[PDB]
C-alpha cells in the first residue's frame, strides 16, 4: 500500500499506457485535453476505480464513446481528491479498456511554474516546465500517482508556433497544428514504462546543441555555448554507467538547463534529464550532478521503489553509482573525498533535524506526511553510508559493483522494496551470509539519527582542507596575519568547498577571522554557486552585515532549494537580515516556484 496515493492500487488496476493530448495557454497558464488510460483489471468484476488529482477540473469522463459517471471525493490537502470513474461495463482479470478524461489544470498546479518573458533569458517569450516526483503527476492529469504502477505513454503538446515542446520521451516528429495555424503540435513517445512521477513537460523559447552520440543540451539561446562546455563530460559518464548498470535502454540521453527557478540540482526525467543552471560553473565542476542523473537511468528509473517509503533505494544506489563514475574519471581517492563529504553532509541534516528525528531514519514513514516536507539529504547520504559499509565489509568495489549489475538486471522495470533489496543483497551474498548477519540491520534501515558503523574512508585530498579549517577554527586575532592567498595554491574547487563546509560545520567564526578570510581569499568574486552558497552561510551566520545583499541576491536570484532553504533561513535567524528576508520572501512569493515557495514560507513561519 502506498499511503501517499488516493488512486485505485496496483493490485486492483494497472495504467499499461498514457495517450496524452494537450493545449498550453500562457494567456490562462492551463494545460487543457485528454488523458486517455489503457488500464487493466487485476480482478474479477471490476466495476470501478479510482485515481489521482490535485486541483484538475474535469470536463467529462468517455469509455466506448460514451460520457460515464464519477465523482470527485473532498480534498485530502497536499493528496488533492480521489476520482472514482464508473465502469460502463464490469471488467475481468487481465481486460484492458481505454479510459478518456477532458481535463484542465489550475494556474496553482503544484507541478507546474509558468514564467513571463521577464523571467526567462530571452525576456520575449514565456516558459512553463512540470516537475512531478514525488506526487504531483496528479496536478497535470488523473492517473495511479504512485510509483507501483509503470506505463508507457505518447504525447502530443499544442504550443504556440514561436515555442518548442520537449517531454521525458523521444521525440516523434512536429506539424502545424490542423486545428489553429499559430499553433505547433509536438509528438513524443516513451517506449519503456515509466512510474508516472517520471513524465515531465517544458515549453519555451529552446534552442540546441549535440554534444555527444546521443545528447543534446537544450536550453535558452544565452545558455547553450555555456552548457555545452559545461556538460561535455556526459558521453564519458554514460559509457562508464553502462559498464557498471549494463545497458543504456532510453535510446537519447538529452539535458535540458532550466531557468533559475529549477527547484533541484537535477531530475532524472528518462531521455531528457532537467538540471539548474546552477551548475553553470564554467569549469565542469558540478558534474557529478550530471553522473548522478545518467545513473538514475538505471537506479530509480530501471528499478523503481514501490512506494516514497522506499525512496532511499533510488537515491543511495543512484549516489553510490554517481561516486563510481567520479572515481572512474578522477580516481579512487577522488571516489572517497567526495563519500566522506557525504557523511558530513549526513552529519549536517542530523544534526537539523535531531538524532530522533523520524526522516533520519532510511526507511520512513510518509502516513499523513507531506513528501516535499520530508525532501533532504538523508535518503541521499544514509542510503549511500550503508552500501558504502556493505562494499567494504563483503570485500571492496569490484564485488559489489557486480552485486549492483545483477540488482539493476533482476528488478529492471519492476517496483521494489527494501525487504525486495535485503533479500537479493542475501540471495547474492550466499557465500557471506554471516558477514551480512553481523550487520544491525534494525538500526540502518529503521533508527534515527547517525548510522551504527562510520565506513572507513581514504583522508588523502581531505587533509589539507581540515588543516586549512582547523588552522582559521584555532587563529586568535594575533595569527590573522599569517592567512595569504598562498594558502589556497594547491587546492582545487572541490578542497575549496570542502575547506568551507568543515568551517560551516564550527560556524559562527569572529566577525574577524570572516573579513580577514574576504581580504586574502576574496571568496565574493568566487561564482561557483556551492562555494558560494557555503561562504555566504558562514559570512551570515558569522553576523557580518556586509554579506546580507549578496544573500539576499544569491537567495532570490536562483531557486534551487538547497541553496535558495538555507540561505532564507540563515538571513531570518540573523536580527539584522531577519525583516528584509521575511520582505524579500513576500515580494518574491508569487514569482517564485510553488512548492519552494510553499517551503521557503514553512522555514520562514510565514504564511
Ligand atoms: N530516508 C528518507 N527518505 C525520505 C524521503 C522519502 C521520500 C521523499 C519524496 C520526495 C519528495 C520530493 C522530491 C523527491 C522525493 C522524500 C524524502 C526521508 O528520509
Ligand atoms: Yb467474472
Ligand atoms: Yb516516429
Ligand atoms: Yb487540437
Ligand atoms: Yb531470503
Amino acid at each position: 500500500v502506498d499511503t501517499c496515493s488516493l488512486a485505485s492500487p496496483a493490485s486492483v488496476c494497472r495504467t499499461k499506457h498514457l495517450h496524452l493530448r494537450c493545449s498550453v495557454d500562457f494567456t490562462r497558464r492551463t494545460l487543457t485535453g485528454t488523458a486517455a488510460l489503457t488500464v487493466q483489471s487485476q480482478e474479477d468484476n471490476l466495476r470501478s476505480l479510482v485515481l489521482d488529482t490535485k486541483d484538475l477540473t474535469i470536463e467529462k469522463v468517455v469509455i466506448n464513446g460514451q460520457e460515464v459517471k464519477y465523482a470527485l471525493g473532498e480534498r485530502q490537502s497536499y493528496k488533492g481528491s480521489p476520482m472514482e470513474i464508473s465502469l460502463p461495463i464490469a471488467l475481468s482479470k487481465n481486460q484492458e479498456i481505454v479510459i478518456e478524461i477532458s481535463f484542465e489544470t489550475s494556474p496553482k498546479s503544484s507541478a507546474l511554474q509558468w514564467l513571463t518573458p521577464e523571467q526567462t533569458s530571452g525576456k520575449e517569450h514565456p516558459y512553463l516546465f512540470s516537475q512531478c516526483q514525488a506526487i504531483h503527476c496528479r496536478a497535470i492529469l488523473p492517473c495511479q500517482d504512485t510509483p507501483s504502477v509503470k506505463l508507457t505513454y505518447t504525447a502530443e503538446v499544442s504550443v504556440p508556433k514561436e515555442l518548442v515542446a520537449l517531454m521525458s520521451a523521444i521525440r516523434d516528429g512536429e506539424t502545424p497544428d490542423p486545428e489553429d495555424p499559430s499553433r505547433k503540435i509536438y509528438k513524443f513517445i516513451q517506449k519503456v514504462p515509466i512510474p508516472c512521477y517520471l513524465i515531465a513537460l517544458v515549453v519555451g523559447a529552446l534552442e540546441s546543441r549535440q554534444i555527444g552520440p546521443r545528447t543534446l543540451v537544450w536550453s535558452e539561446k544565452e545558455q547553450v555555448e555555456k552548457s555545452a562546455y559545461e556538460f561535455s563530460e556526459t558521453e564519458s559518464m554514460l559509457k562508464i554507467a553502462e559498464d557498471l548498470g549494463g545497458p543504456y535502454v532510453w535510446g537519447q540521453y538529452d539535458l535540458l538547463v532550466l531557468p533559475p527557478s529549477f527547484p533541484y540540482g537535477g531530475m532524472e526525467n528518462p531521455c531528457l534529464t532537467f538540471v539548474t543552471p546552477t551548475l553553470l560553473a564554467g569549469d565542469k565542476s558540478l558534474s557529478n550532478v550530471i553522473a548522478h542523473e545518467i545513473s538514475h537511468s538505471w537506479t530509480g528509473n530501471l528499478v523503481t521503489n514501490k512506494t516514497w517509503d522506499h525512496f532511499w533505494l533510488n537515491e543511495g544506489h543512484t549516489v553510490y553509482l554517481e561516486r563510481h563514475i567520479c572515481g572512474r574519471l578522477f580516481g579512487e581517492k577522488f571516489r572517497h573525498f567526495n563519500a566522506l563529504g557525504g557523511w558530513g553532509e549526513l552529519q549536517n541534516s542530523v544534526k537539523t533535524f535531531g538524532e530522533t528525528h523520524p526522516f533520519t531514519k532510511l526507511v520512513v514513514d510518509l502516513t499523513d506526511i507531506d513528501p516535499d516536507v520530508a525532501y533532504s539529504s538523508v535518503p541521499y547520504e544514509k542510503g549511500f553510508a550503508l552500501l558504502f559499509y556493505l562494499e567494504q565489509l563483503l570485500g571492496g568495489p569490484e564485488i559489489f559493483l557486480g552485486f549492483l549489475k545483477a540488482y539493476v538486471e533482476k528488478f529492471s522495470y519492476k517496483s521494489i522494496t527494501t525487504d525486495d533489496w535485503k533479500d537479493f543483497l542475501y540471495s547474492y551474498f550466499k557465500d557471506k551470509v554471516d558477514v551480512l548477519n553481523q550487520v544491525d540491520w534494525n538500526a540502518w534501515l529503521y533508527s534515527p539519527g547517525l548510522p551504527p558503523i562510520k565506513p572507513n574512508y581514504d583522508m588523502t585530498l581531505t587533509n589539507a582542507c581540515i588543516a586549512l579549517s582547523q588552522r582559521w577554527i584555532t587563529a586568535k586575532e594575533d595569527d590573522l596575519n599569517s592567512f595569504n592567498a598562498t594558502d589556497l595554491k594547491d587546492l582545487s574547487s572541490h578542497q575549496l568547498n570542502e575547506f568551507l563546509a568543515q568551517t560551516l560545520q564550527r560556524a559562527p567564526l569572529p566577525l574577524g577571522h570572516i573579513k580577514r578570510m574576504q581580504e586574502v581569499y576574496n571568496f565574493n568574486a568566487i561564482n561557483n554557486s556551492e562555494i558560494r552558497f557555503r561562504w555566504l552561510r558562514l559570512c551570515i551566520q558569522s553576523k557580518w552585515e556586509d554579506a546580507i545583499p549578496l544573500a539576499l541576491k544569491m537567495a532570490t536570484e536562483q531557486g534551487r532549494m538547497k541553496f535558495t532553504r538555507p540561505l532564507f533561513k540563515d538571513l531570518a535567524a540573523f536580527d539584522k537580515s531577519h525583516d528584509q528576508a521575511v520582505r524579500t520572501y513576500q515580494e518574491h512569493k508569487a514569482s517564485m516556484h510553488p512548492v519552494t515557495a510553499m517551503l521557503v514560507g514553512k522555514d520562514l513561519k510565514v504564511d
